[PDB]
DNA sequence: AAGTCCACCGGTGGACT
DNA sequence: AAGTCCACCGGTGGACT
């Protein structure tokens, strides 16, 4: 009608409406795997030029989205547009994938020394002092979406845990396990002469991406409860509500690995580039609840540290020093 | 030059640039252009309506639609006044939709508590709308307070000082070892009404709408109760999450665990009831996650281990939300002597 | 008072069917 | 393949200063 009317409008057939609709809604996809291959095809931060190794880690992790934005602008001009939720999702995966690659190369360089091939000198990092041994080799495992960390355990340990859950599921309870982003594990005895674990990679090409992202498959059902040496959760920035998955999961890991399988203190740390204030530091001082609730065990922190890598080299240095220390707990 | 050059462009004086910014845009930390004024939206949309205590049409409507109505009205106003210029980020809608889900639902529970309290002090059972009359023996010591808790809150501050000292002395022990056990907060706490307030009419009045004074009454209520609740008088804790993601399940799971360690473990309280409300579970993932046993209960090793989170609840309508809460009170408040 | 903190969640790329 | 599931985080309104 001349004066607008909701009733009249609601009564029109679809094809009689004044506006005809002729249209996920995403327009330009951030191809994150392509982005890694492009920006980090030939660079693993902390193992490249002193410039990249020493650079503000936030700038490094941010480079691929920046390069992708520049690419998009070139090809699509003033039509180019991506949602902040895209950038957010990709930036996070990139933070995780890249740091896990730094750690992979530290692991390779450390394995190469454990096995008696000496200590690679480029770039220069202080030579670990621990006495070398094939049995002190480690694997860095970037764990996939949907993983259950329990699947790393030798089958006998899964049974122990499974039985324990049975008792619970019978009464409507359970104790699901999810997953940290990453786990470093002592390399299984059977793999200790395999060459692959000692080779540093040149960059995140697609083949190398697959290598790092699928390495967990090779160790599934092979790790002793005590041989899970470090768990890491990466969160590129924090918010107060986003802190708890790693805190909770570390608690569950300590309960099962320390409590039910008698393993040493489980080391679980969080990495972020933007703690956005200081409360997360207080939050992650929380004592491990299992250790508290029962009396037999010395109580320690669920999360050992909230770490803010300044540079890629500092991340590399910190892992090395951790290995140099944590691996002493393993007979050579 | 004919072929675009980044350096030539850099060298351009600002008055020589090809694009001339003429916005006169005030430079700020944030790039927001229109704010969703959430307290204003609550007032406009629910000024005269508390869902579950309004019209048959509202009480029985899909609760997703009720909760989504303030943002929808807001978008209407916005496109009316600002036409093509009106844009807000999905992140603004997420923030405001979240707070609205929690504030609205907490207001439904406030009205329930009032109607409940009215019955408990012997003033009978209201009928508009119609809810099943409670079978539990009325008593003024079975009144409850619904507390929408503030951002930054620490739930331990509700507890009577005698109980807070136990906790602090426990934490002091932990600190000598370089440990802590911080506590955060659930969105909402239902607590037994302290004696001193059991004759206060303000706990028996139902509110007509979320006008700004009512918003403030509800959101400020916790202050009145700070330091006056016994450990075992914390009857229900609720976290509201309008939708779920697998990574966003854990604050309430963790906090419920901490509440149970301290309240049940250290203060002898009975099972701590703690539940999540969502309108969008996105699968069965979270229902499995929340079957998790209370970690405290386990590790120590006594019988009758229970879940940390009692239930993941998905409110079909506001009416159902009220019914459930009434049903809960009816069963839970029998643990309290008349 | 501009700035900082707090806690809100929805749109995303890739794995999987 | 057409769809669902997973787990990523940054922009936000209001409190507090
Ligand atoms: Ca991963
Ligand atoms: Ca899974
Ligand atoms: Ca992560
Ligand atoms: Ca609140
Ligand atoms: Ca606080
Ligand atoms: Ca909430």
């Amino acid at each position: 009608p001349f004066t607008y009317s909701i009733e009249a409008t609601r009564n029109l057939a679809t094809t009689e409406r004044c506006i005809q609709d002729i249209r996920r809604s995403t327009q330009f996809q951030l191809a994150q795997q392509n982005m890694l291959a492009y920006t980090f095809g030939e660079v693993i931060p902390g193992f490249a030029s002193a410039g990249i190794n020493g650079m503000d880690y936030r700038d490094v992790i941010g480079r691929p989205v920046e390069n992708a934005v520049t690419e998009g602008t070139h090809f699509f001009r003033d039509d180019f547009r991506v949602d902040s939720n895209a950038k957010a999702k990709v930036a996070g995966d990139i933070f995780e994938i890249v740091s896990s690659a730094v750690m992979w190369n530290c692991a390779a360089r450390w394995n190469s020394l454990m096995v008696g091939e000496g200590w690679r000198s480029q770039p220069r990092y202080s030579r670990p002092t621990l006495s070398p041994s094939p049995r002190r080799q480690v694997a860095v495992l970037n764990l996939p979406r949907s993983f259950d960390w329990v699947s790393l355990l030798v089958p006998e340990s899964q049974e122990v845990i499974e039985e324990f859950r049975a008792g619970l599921r019978k009464d409507g309870l359970g104790l699901p396990t999810s997953t940290p982003d990453l786990a470093v594990v002592v390399l299984p005895e059977e793999f200790q002469n395999d060459e692959m674990w000692r080779e540093e990679i040149a960059g995140l090409t697609r083949p190398n991406q697959i290598l790092l992202s699928g390495a967990y498959q090779r160790l599934q059902g092979r790790v002793q409860p005590g041989e899970i040496s470090l768990a890491v959760a990466f969160k590129r920035s924090l918010r107060s509500d986003r802190l708890y998955q790693p805190l909770y999961e570390a608690n569950v890991m300590q309960l099962l690995l320390e409590g039910k399988l008698g393993a040493p203190k489980v080391e679980f740390e969080v990495h972020t580039l933007a703690p956005e204030g200081t409360n997360a530091f207080v939050t992650y001082e929380a004592a491990s609840l299992y250790g508290l609730a029962e009396g037999r065990s010395a109580v320690h922190r669920a999360i050992r540290e909230l770490y803010v890598p300044p540079t890629a080299a500092d991340l590399a240095r910190r892992f090395f020093a951790f290995l140099n220390e944590r691996m002493e707990l393993v007979n050579g």
